[PDB]
């Protein structure tokens, strides 16, 4: 019932912790790198239960699930993962920071989810 979310540019996996930090790390087989989608648009960490979330400033974090639009995501067939509220797309770098930015076509904004 859970998937990994892997960056097409870096190969690192979307990951998060109990404090709500979101980051990418190389694959390690743990459950903090796994995510569920229960059908309401949310992307929930398999380990912590918290929902992937972001703001207009481009911060990405996890928070307890609150039913708001900032916790809803749209997965495109081309690999973009877009915040429903802000319209910004999930992005990450070689350092492992995660953020959102306007879509720009680069592979840092493309993800393989499965
Ligand atoms: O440490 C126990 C935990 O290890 C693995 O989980 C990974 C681990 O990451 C460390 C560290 O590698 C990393 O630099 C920072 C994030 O940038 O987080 C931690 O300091 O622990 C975090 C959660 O605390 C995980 O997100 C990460 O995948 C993995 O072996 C896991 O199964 C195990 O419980
Ligand atoms: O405040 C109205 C907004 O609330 C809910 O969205 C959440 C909200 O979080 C607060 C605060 O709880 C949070 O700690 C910080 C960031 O950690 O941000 C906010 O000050 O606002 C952020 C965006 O600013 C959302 O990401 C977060 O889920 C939710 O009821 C939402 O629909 C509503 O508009
Ligand atoms: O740097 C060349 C890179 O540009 C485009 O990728 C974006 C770029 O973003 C910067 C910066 O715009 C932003 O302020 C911070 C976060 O707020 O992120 C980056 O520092 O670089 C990163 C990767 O290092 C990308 O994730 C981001 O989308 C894009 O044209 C890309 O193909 C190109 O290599």
């Amino acid at each position: 019932a859970s998937v990994t979310i892997r960056n097409a540019q870096t190969g690192r996996l979307l990951d998060s912790n109990y404090n709500g930090n979101v980051y990418t790390l190389p694959a390690n087989g743990g459950n903090y790198q796994r995510w569920t989608g229960p059908g309401d648009g949310t992307v929930r960490n398999a380990q912590t239960g918290r929902c992937l979330d972001s703001n207009y400033d481009g911060a990405v974090y996890t928070l307890p699930c609150n039913g708001g639009s900032y916790q809803k995501w749209l997965f495109y067939s081309n690999g973009y993962i877009q915040n429903v509220e802000t319209g910004r797309v999930l992005d990450s770098n070689y350092n492992g920071n995660v953020y959102t930015l306007p879509a720009n076509g680069g592979n840092y904004q493309k993800w393989y989810t499965g």
